[PDB]
């Protein structure tokens, strides 16, 4: 018997607003100048956004427009009124970004596991499915009374590595003041969010019949986002990745262009791990890549299969080194990373996404691995 | 045959400046009102500090003094001139903190391992020893030409879990513009920083005779800190903990009062794991604690010993449940957390410190565990 809990948040959570604004600036610059170098951090607090950092780009028009990119992103998230705690059209926006016209000892991790169709650990996969659906029923008008800020927590009970029970689900969501928590919110969330996600997943062993469901356990949640709070870019890196189930090297993703190895190699490592698992080489795998200063190619590639391998782990390591080219330049080319694809990654997780198609989630190396093992 | 790399940074690194400022504010508030509730975030970029968030406190004088607390912390770090890229006496300081007068589904981790006297993984333990000594030789006048910003990277080679070789050390440090990199910095850092740390540690198996040493491999490093950069609180959470060696639930520490379980329970988990290893019950251990909403005491406690246990892992779990009271109220009492002890934690790691005495590092439960096993 083990319990494992992971968490996700909606795009309206103040830290996630920051990640999305940072990545929205990044996408605007890449769309006009694919070689842009970008290190952009966002802060939010009551009624203000502060965007800072450094850019090297030829995309002068997009750079000029950053103030409008900020506002439009916030509006798209759904903050369009002080009654909601925040209004993208009228909040303060301050830009302190340095602008110009035109490496590491490292140990990066990737992970995949056959507990879900998307090959992610179940607690985080379910938490992200729930937070994404919470947003979906607001935006599609099914529960139009919802507001952007929200959080999901999923606790799974395991016996001998098998997920056997959905122990607890917590869903906190912002909403209009006049909504009855017990008569309206609780059954609507159970029906439109929890039940539809569980149906979608159709898990083979997860028994959800006795789940303890807590919807807004602390009561009314009328104001949200930056209101009476603060958020920063890169403060949800466990939410962005594997929900605590896998190890983390420490780099945040959002607001960084693909030349930042923190981002692109983390994406490659997910890609490698996912294809290893999808190929049938192991039921779960953590993949490690070792980099050296002055060398482009890795100096080490190590697999941990936690006893779950179907073949010698040393053979898996050799097959990876044969199939994948993990030089940064090769990664950037092969995953086609110099494109404005990043704003969608800034909430609901960078890995295992069921609603968007990301290059590092493609199972396009399964055949190659099978031929090389 | 495995490599592992971890990194540390000095108190002058821009992310760490933010953590230090956040915890300096926290300390000032706790010194006058131990019951203060604090969620304070700090951002820095070229020439400015922006401190935001929320506070509930009776410490009105301390709150009024926040602008001076900021400046004094930055001066203490060593930024006192535009020549260094930043001056605490004359930079921009903007305070946007809400102020007034007067739980979760969770799974937190702690880790310990017998690879160092401080019972921390060797790569991060050495990286922190190095970054701390780099600061020390600047402040004590031995290498007075150094400036605050700096970074260390340590790569260790392992054979069957034994640390056998110090593979690579990178030390990057800020310094005055008139310093010769080859004639001065290179041998000074090797002699005063690397050599002294390795002599201090006197490791039993780590062979350092063939170490690749890189001092400032990208050359001159004259401006630093926030200059031409940006930092935010809570962007070094892996540096703050186990250097990527252990799993992380996701919460940052700095700028949060001890009622934040993200902070206090992480500290108690380290305390638990450290006492387990010190008691000789396992050579390495990850301890996980599961909390439920509406319940003070944990609903689960799990021990992973990675095959290194001296006794049944299950007997270790039982002894922990008997010896430790992991209710947050108990943890705050027993570790005596409502005191201004946090500013020193904000750089060089929260765990495994050789230069300061922290309550969650005391081996005061080794005897208890031995009697309960
Ligand atoms: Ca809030
Ligand atoms: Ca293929
Ligand atoms: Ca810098």
């Amino acid at each position: 018997g083990r319990l494992f809990t992971s968490e996700s948040v909606t795009e309206g959570h103040p830290d996630k607003i920051c990640d999305a604004v940072s990545d929205s600036v990044l996408d605007a610059l890449l769309a006009a100048d694919p070689r842009s170098r970008v290190a952009v951090e966002t802060l939010v607090t009551t009624g203000q956004v502060h965007v800072v950092g450094e850019v090297t780009t030829t995309a002068k028009e997009a750079f000029a427009d950053i103030t409008n990119i900020v506002r439009e992103r916030i509006l798209d998230i759904g903050y369009d009124s002080s009654d909601k705690g925040f209004d993208g059209a009228s909040c303060g926006v301050n830009i302190g970004i340095g602008a110009q016209s035109p490496g590491d000892q490292g140990l990066m991790f990737g992970y995949a596991i056959n507990d879900t169709p998307e090959l992610m650990p179940l607690p985080i996969a379910l938490a992200h499915r729930l937070s994404r659906r919470l947003t979906e029923v607001r935006k599609n008008g099914v529960l139009p009374y919802l507001r952007p800020d929200g959080k999901t927590q999923v606790t799974i009970a395991y016996e001998d590595r098998v997920p056997v029970r959905l122990d607890t689900v917590v869903i906190s969501t912002q909403h209009a003041d006049d909504i009855d928590l017990v008569k309206t919110l609780d059954p609507d969330i159970r029906e439109q969010v929890l039940k539809t996600v569980l149906d979608d997943l159709a898990h083979d062993t997860l028994d959800a019949s006795a789940v303890r469901v807590l919807v807004n356990p602390t009561g009314k949640f009328v104001l949200g986002g930056p209101m009476g709070d603060a958020g920063l870019t890169g403060r949800k890196i466990i939410v962005d990745t594997y929900g605590g189930w896998a190890r983390h090297g420490g780099g945040a993703f959002s607001g960084k262009d693909p030349s930042k190895v923190d981002r692109s190699a983390a994406y490659a490592m997910r890609w490698v791990a996912k294809n290893v698992v999808a190929a049938g080489l192991a039921e779960r795998v953590e993949v490690q890549v070792a980099y050296a200063i002055g060398k482009a190619a890795p100096v080490g590639l190590f697999v941990e299969t936690f006893g779950s391998e179907a073949v010698d782990p040393v053979k898996i390591e050799k097959a990876i080194g044969e199939v994948f080219d993990l030089r940064p330049g090769a990664i950037i080319r092969d995953l086609n990373l110099l494109r404005p694809i990043y704003a969608p990654t800034a909430a609901y997780g960078h890995f295992g996404r069921t609603d968007v198609d990301l290059p590092w989630e493609r199972l396009d190396k399964v055949d190659d691995l099978k031929r090389a093992i």
